[PDB]
C-alpha cells in the first residue's frame, strides 16, 4: 500500500490533483501520489513544472513490483517516489517537494471506493443482459461513464441504505459483531428528505442528523452541501469534517439517437445473440432474405456501398452491403476471396463492423452491420464541436477492436480514419479489415492515388520496403489514424507523395503534434510510429497505456 505516505490521495481525479498541485503553490518539483483510475491496482504521480501538471502511471508488475513505461522496476510507490527524487528517467524534472494531503484530508481509498468496481459490473449485467467478451468490452470502453451512471441509481439499493429502521435498530445494527470504526449507515428520519447517518466511533454509536434544504441539497448541520446521499457519503469516507471521523465500512442490511453509448445501440452485440436466432450453417448468406435501396451510401476502390435490409427469423436487420466490382469475379481470386471472408465472419466484437455473410449474386456481395454516421474523417470535419474527450474514447475503441483482431491472428491492412466508422458519436467500428489482401489489391492501389487518398500515407516501413503486413504494421496505420482523428479529419503528410514520405520517415522525422491534441497521444503517435518492428508495441500495450490516459482525463 501507499496509506501511511502523507502526500499519497487515494483515487481523486486528475483535475482534483491538478487543484491540490495550485494549492501547494505550482513550484517546480511539487508533486502527489495518488491511485490510478484502472482497477489495476497501480498509482499516478502527478508533477508541477513550468506552471504545467504532468501526470505518470505507475503500473504493478506480475511479481508486486511497480513501474512507468515499462521501465526500471521499484519495490513500492515510496521507493519509486525516492529514486525520482535524484534521478529523472523519463519524467519532466527531480521531484522536490511532496504536497502532503491537508489538514482534515484523508486518503480516497476505502469500502465506498472499493464497492464501485462490483457497482459497474452489476449495472451493465441487469441494464443490457451483457455477459461473457460482451460484458468485459462494454466496461473497458464504457468505465468512466458508467461510473457517473452508477452515482445517479436510487439510494435505497445501496448497501449503505438502511431505509426506515429505528433510532433503536440503527444503535443495534451498527454495535453488532466487530467494532469497525467508521462502520456506519443512513437511514430514512421520515419520507420528506430528512436522514440519520449512524457511524461507529470507539465502540460508541453517533447519531447525526441529514436535512434538506429549501434547495434540495442534504446536509449534516453547517456541513458541506450535497446534491444526493451518494455524494455524501462519497466525501465523507475521505474527510471527516464535521464527523469524529471518516465512514468505513457500511452494516449489512438485514438478510444473506446518435449520441447513445455504444450498448443502447443494437449492433453493439451479434445480431446472432438471441438463441432464438438460428446462425446460417456457412459463410454464403441468401440473396432472397437481401433487399437493397437504390441509392449509394459511398464508394471506395474495392466497390459501392448500399443500405440494405436482411430478413433473420425474429426481425428485419439493417444491414450495409458492399458490392464488389466486376474485377472480383475473375475466377483467379474466387479461392483467397472466400478464404478470407470466412475467416471475416469468425470475427465477433463490439467495436468491429461484422461481416454477417456474403452473397454471390449478380456480383459479389458483402453483408455488414450498419455504421450510419459514416467515416470518422468526414464526421470529425463536419463536427469540429467534438471534444478531445470524445475522440480519446473513438479511438480508444478502434485500439479495443484492433487488440481483439491481433489476438484472432487478424491483420486489417488498412486501417485509416476512412475505416473507422460511427454508430453514434459514442461508438466507432472498424471496417474493411483484410479486405486489401481478400481482393489481391495491386501495386498501384498501394504506391498511387486513388479517390483522392494516398494508402502509402498509413503503411509502417517495412510494408512499402518489403511487403511485410502484420499486427505490428497495423500498429504503425493507428498512430497516423491517431493523428488523423486530433487534426478533426485532415489528410496525413499534407501535399505530399508516396516517395516523399517513405524518405522523411528514413530520416526519422514524423508528423507535428495536432493543435489542441494532448502530449500523451502525440507520445502515443510516435511510439506506434517506431521505425524498428521488434521495439513498436502490439495492440495490447497500445490499448492499455490509451485505457490508462483515458481513464485519468475522462470524468
Ligand atoms: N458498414 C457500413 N455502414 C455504413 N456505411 C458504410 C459501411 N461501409 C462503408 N460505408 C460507407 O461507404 C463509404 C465508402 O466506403 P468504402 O467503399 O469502404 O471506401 P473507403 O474506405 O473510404 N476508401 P477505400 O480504401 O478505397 O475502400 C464510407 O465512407 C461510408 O460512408
Ligand atoms: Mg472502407
Amino acid at each position: 500500500s501507499a496509506n501511511h505516505l502523507p502526500f499519497f490521495f487515494g483515487n481523486i481525479t486528475r483535475e482534483e490533483a491538478e487543484d491540490y498541485l495550485v494549492q501547494g503553490g505550482m513550484s517546480d518539483g511539487l508533486y502527489l501520489l495518488r491511485q490510478s483510475r484502472n482497477y489495476l491496482g497501480g498509482f499516478a504521480l502527478s508533477v508541477a513544472h513550468g506552471r504545467k501538471a504532468h501526470h505518470y502511471t505507475i503500473e504493478r508488475e506480475l511479481n508486486g513490483t511497480y513501474a512507468i513505461a515499462g521501465g526500471r522496476t521499484h519495490a513500492s510507490p515510496a521507493d519509486l517516489c525516492h529514486y525520482h527524487s535524484q534521478e529523472s528517467d523519463g519524467l519532466v524534472c527531480l521531484l522536490k517537494k511532496p504536497f502532503n494531503r491537508p489538514q482534515g484530508v484523508q486518503p480516497k481509498t476505502g469500502p465506498f471506493e472499493d464497492l464501485k468496481e462490483n457497482l459497474i459490473r452489476e449495472y451493465v449485467k441487469q441494464t443490457w443482459n451483457l455477459q461473457g467478451q460482451a460484458l468485459e468490452q462494454a466496461i473497458i470502453s464504457q468505465k468512466p461513464q458508467l461510473e457517473k451512471l452508477i452515482a445517479t441509481t436510487a439510494h435505497e439499493k445501496m448497501p449503505w441504505f438502511h431505509g426506515k429502521i429505528s433510532r433503536e435498530e440503527s444503535e443495534q445494527i451498527v454495535l453488532i459483531g466487530s467494532k469497525t470504526n467508521g462502520k456506519f449507515l443512513i437511514r430514512a428520519r421520515d419520507n420528506n428528505g430528512s436522514y440519520a447517518l449512524c457511524l461507529l466511533h470507539e465502540g460508541k454509536v453517533l447519531h447525526y442528523r441529514i436535512d434538506k434544504d429549501k434547495t434540495g441539497k442534504l446536509s449534516i448541520p453547517e456541513g458541506k452541501k450535497f446534491d444526493t446521499l451518494w455524494q455524501l457519503v462519497e466525501h465523507y469516507s475521505y474527510k471527516a469534517d464535521g464527523l469524529l471521523r471518516v465512514l468505513t465500512v457500511p452494516c449489512q442490511k438485514i438478510g444473506t439517437q446518435r449520441e447513445a453509448l455504444p450498448m443502447d445501440t443494437e449492433v453493439y452485440e451479434s445480431p446472432y445473440a438471441d438463441p432464438e436466432e438460428i446462425r446460417p450453417k456457412e459463410v454464403y448468406l441468401d440473396r432472397k432474405l437481401l433487399t437493397l435501396e437504390d441509392k449509394e451510401l459511398g464508394s471506395g476502390n474495392f466497390g459501392t456501398v448500399k443500405k440494405g435490409y436482411y430478413q433473420m427469423k425474429k426481425v428485419v436487420k439493417t444491414v450495409a452491403v458492399k458490392i464488389l466490382k466486376n474485377e472480383a469475379n475473375d475466377p483467379a481470386l474466387k479461392d483467397e476471396l472466400l478464404a478470407e471472408a470466412n475467416v471475416m465472419q469468425q470475427l465477433d466484437n463490439p467495436y468491429i463492423v461484422r461481416m454477417i455473410g456474403i452473397c454471390e449474386a449478380e456480383s459479389w456481395m458483402l453483408v455488414m452491420e450498419m455504421a450510419e454516421l459514416g467515416p470518422l474523417n468526414k464526421y470529425l470535419q463536419q463536427n469540429r464541436h467534438v471534444k478531445d474527450k470524445n475522440i480519446i474514447e473513438l479511438v480508444h475503441q478502434v485500439s479495443m477492436g484492433m487488440k481483439y483482431l491481433e489476438e484472432s491472428n487478424f491483420v486489417h491492412r488498412d486501417l485509416a480514419a476512412r475505416n473507422v466508422l460511427l454508430v453514434t458519436q459514442h461508438y466507432a467500428k472498424i471496417s474493411d479489415f483484410g479486405l486489401s489482401k481478400a481482393l489481391r489489391a495491386d501495386e498501384n492501389y498501394y504506391k498511387a492515388q486513388t479517390h483522392g487518398k494516398w494508402p502509402v500515407k498509413w503503411y509502417a516501413p517495412e510494408c512499402i520496403n518489403y511487403y511485410k503486413f502484420s499486427s505490428k504494421s497495423d500498429v504503425w496505420s493507428f498512430g497516423v489514424l491517431m493523428w488523423e482523428a486530433f487534426s478533426y479529419g485532415q489528410k496525413p503528410y499534407r501535399g505530399m507523395k508516396g516517395s516523399e514520405v517513405t524518405a522523411m520517415l528514413e530520416k526519422g522525422e514524423r508528423m507535428g503534434c495536432p493543435a489542441g491534441c494532448p502530449r500523451e497521444m502525440y507520445d502515443l503517435m510516435n511510439l506506434c510510429w517506431t521505425y524498428d518492428v521488434e521495439n513498436r508495441p502490439g495492440f495490447a500495450a497500445v490499448e492499455l497505456r490509451l485505457r490508462n490516459y483515458y481513464y485519468d482525463v475522462v470524468n
